[PDB]
């Protein structure tokens, strides 16, 4: 009857996002537990205009709440997701530690379909932002379009590495401005001013772990109705937003207006159109439509057609894109 | 027999970049004539240690010059290029203003047995940064690799649009940093930690004029021996160097170890290698050598390799091949 949820990971970037969108979107739940870290328990939030503590997950009994999203560090989630589970707890994760299989990634804008088949309680990964900004413009597209081949060029702000990330940004940027000796902390070279080849270290192939994580989520949701998906992800000196380039390869000439029909008249995308386009300071921050632009065919190649796409990485593609899925399942998954 | 030099725009950051490397590199000029707009005019610059008046190129006998680099606005190209060749000056033309056909673009990394078929005075392009780049690091790959589909996603720093570009940069940055009303100048939106999707404004087509001139020179350069280009420049908040992100799709699974090795063992290119990158802060600013990392193939398709490329846009893509094209030109077109 009652729905109680948990925030594990309440005092990040997402997990706070997450909280400010139950408040914002009227999330029916009855009580709302707060999570962290030991590091950051203790705290207090502002939820509702009333003010609650952080818990310690470790400490926390997950018989009490009917729902938890998941928004920490990867190994909180392997720590305690399946064990919430087990308790009677649905999950959505969104850091993916469960994927692909144990928690399969889940999109209302996509996959929703894919619900259908689990059992409650659920078990449910929500996609990293980069590959939720990207399967949400492809998936109404693809009832249109024959995509035979998918090329991304995602660069990312550097809140998605945290808010070290933004402080380390701004703290470089400020020391190159006013003369003083560079010295950096969370990487071992210049960001300031700096774009990076990629995000973390390769694997053996080559690959990062977000290269990694996108494609696999991109498969996993988008399936067989596209062929390969090739994937960068370079880090700019921006602090917040996705920045996505993408080019779809298909099987015909891309009816363009068909395209931009598509995107115009679909919730949740802003389609931008005649040779002005989004960014992320200008349009994306703070709000909850994916901005698209650009759409246009090869200079050669009518069978061509790319996509910019912007979006807010924090809000957007992790945190709006996770309260969508628990609001599915409380509407029909009672 | 002896050699006189003209540099026509020598006030510019392209124009002072290739009168440094006539001095760097023992050019045998016998006389130098530095020239710019009225605007310019009078002013001095270095040359081998003495001080050199520029003068006014509207005012200049080009019958005293056997050879003219012309790093100038492209106005002043279609103004005087024509007209010097006709006074018995070769031309080398880094705006592109008279591409493709009345001034074709010629490199002597790619395609400088196109040289000997047009007959001396010569009137040539040096190609934008960008399409020199890129074609420099293909070049040695296409005896190696057929190359079915090419994806080019480049991120330009604002040194791409001048000097101006680069203190609006700054000046933008600072005044967000130290919280001030930011109020754009040479943009209408803030381009300071924002990525813009486009660089100037798009034709009907959707393309902007930097992507139609790679796209024109890349095909000029390299011809069929690659299929389809598709190109994206992106306007990133970096003050100096090209960023280069690169897919081909490929006939055959692609031998990465030869490719590696193509690139290690080619002059003026710099392969990294064993998971770190170059980057236009860290690595290419001031200095000669392109520089490619990040050689892998795609997660799903053995048949495609990916390349990023960092380069001096000044000193390397626009200055240094111009000087280069013009020691081939004396060496045996004398």
């Amino acid at each position: 009857q009652p729905l109680n949820v948990a925030v594990v990971g309440a005092t990040g970037s997402v997990g706070e996002a997450l909280v400010g969108l139950l408040d914002e979107r009227d999330f029916p739940l009855h009580r709302l537990h707060l999570l962290a870290s030991a590091e950051s328990a203790g705290q207090r939030m502002g939820f509702a205009e009333s003010s609650l503590r952080v818990g310690d997950v470790d400490s926390f009994d997950f018989s009490s709440v009917g729902l938890a999203f998941f928004a920490a560090a990867a190994e909180v989630s392997r720590a305690h997701a399946e064990r919430a589970r087990a308790a009677g707890c649905s999950v959505i994760d969104l850091s993916g530690a469960l994927e692909p299989s144990v928690a399969p990634p889940v999109m209302v804008s996509v996959n929703a379909e894919r619900l259908a088949s689990q059992a409650a309680p659920f078990l449910l990964s929500s996609p990293c932002a980069v590959a939720a900004e990207l399967c949400e413009v492809l998936a109404p597209l693809l009832a249109t379009l024959d995509c035979r081949q998918l090329n991304l060029t995602a660069c990312l702000s550097v809140s998605s590495l945290g808010r070290e990330g933004v402080k380390e940004l701004a703290r470089q940027t400020a020391e190159l401005l006013n003369a003083r000796p560079l010295e950096p902390r969370l990487f071992d070279r210049q960001i300031a001013f700096n774009l990076l080849a990629q995000v973390g270290a390769v694997d053996a192939e080559g690959h990062s772990a977000i290269e990694r994580r996108i494609f696999a989520e991109v498969q996993a949701l988008l399936g067989e109705r596209i062929g390969p998906l090739n994937v960068t992800c370079i880090q700019a000196p921006v602090f917040f937003g996705d920045s996505l380039s993408v080019t779809l390869q298909c099987a015909e000439p891309v009816d363009l207006a068909a395209v931009t029909r598509v995107l115009d008249a679909t919730k949740g995308i802003e389609w931008v159109g005649e040779g002005d386009y989004p960014t992320v300071v200008g349009d994306a921050l703070g709000q909850d439509e994916t901005y698209v632009g650009r759409v246009r065919a090869g200079q050669a190649d009518p069978c061509q057609v790319n996509l910019w796409i912007v979006s807010d990485n924090v809000r957007k593609g992790a945190a709006l894109n996770a309260v969508l899925l628990g609001e599915l399942l409380i509407k029909h998954y009672l």
